[PDB]
Parts: structure tokens; sequence; C-alpha cells
């Protein structure tokens, strides 16, 4: 899988608070977390699906 699957997810520096995905690969499992909405890194996804695609 690709080298970026392996980030802990980043909410950033934003005061929002929108639901991401990122690819947990310790568990094998796309997982939740709140975005502040500015500076996404590539473990980011609208989806847990999307996160799956990727890296699972």
């Amino acid at each position: 899988r690709p080298a970026f699957c392996l980030e802990p997810p980043y909410a950033g520096p934003g005061k929002a608070r929108i639901i991401r995905y990122f690819y947990n690969a310790k568990a094998g499992a796309a997982q939740a977390f709140v975005y502040g909405g500015v500076r996404a890194k590539r473990n980011n996804f609208a989806s847990a699906a999307d996160a799956l695609a990727a890296c699972a």
C-alpha cells in the first residue's frame, strides 16, 4: 500500500468540524476523525469506502 496510508489523521489548524476518514493500517480499518477544513494531508478521505479503495 502507498506510504501515505501509514499517516495518522491530521485535523489541521482550522476550526471547521468536518468528519473525514483515514486508513488505520494497524487496525486494517477506515476510521472517522474530525478535520478542521484546512491543510489536509493525504490520508484524508470523504468516506470510509474512499479510504479503503486507496489503502486497503
